[PDB]
């Protein structure tokens, strides 16, 4: 013993590090999901923009 | 016509503003869901630095 | 020149554009349950592993 | 004092939670397919908006 549980305490530590690498993967992932989202609330704004000329056009014929 | 019209093409006009002034509300929602994603990112750094450290205690007893 | 009608056409497709982009953004919201239970299961992690680095370390105090 | 055994217990612990929620993040991911989605449309319906715009107003232009 002695060596032995420590040596198994480490096996554990090291797939959880190997698990946290894969974490960090998929996360940075959906991190990148999430710039688009900031990209389509830029569309959001200029559509409005759109939208309030077009509705000046339509006011005065 | 002539006025007719205009006032048609008005409604659609106004009934799409309120489709981006709910699009709006909804994407400003994912947008904070994002913001958590960030600290979720955070968290994972901060778990690996814990580890190592755990790491360190168990490779010297 | 445009037609009025066939501006009404154009823009009665972007309105079933929109709101066809809408029920797509709905459904993304709804997994907002998902990314809270994530941050909060994370969490758990995280204080749970400081913990555990405490209890195994040697700690001197006196009174 | 606690034991190795102990540790080894909390470790699996974590190691299980862990993949849990690594489980819900590839839930979450397989949402991507859906934001792409949401992006491309929208850029569509702006294109188009702004296009009519331009179709509409009156252009004066000499050779």
């Amino acid at each position: 013993q002695s060596v032995i549980s420590a040596n198994e305490i480490m096996d554990l530590l090291r797939g959880m590090d190997a698990r946290l690498q894969h974490l960090e993967q998929k996360v940075d992932k959906v991190l990148a999901q999430g710039s688009m989202v900031t990209q389509i609330k830029n569309e959001l704004s200029t559509v409005k923009t759109t939208l309030a000329t077009i509705e000046g056009m339509m006011a005065t014929v």
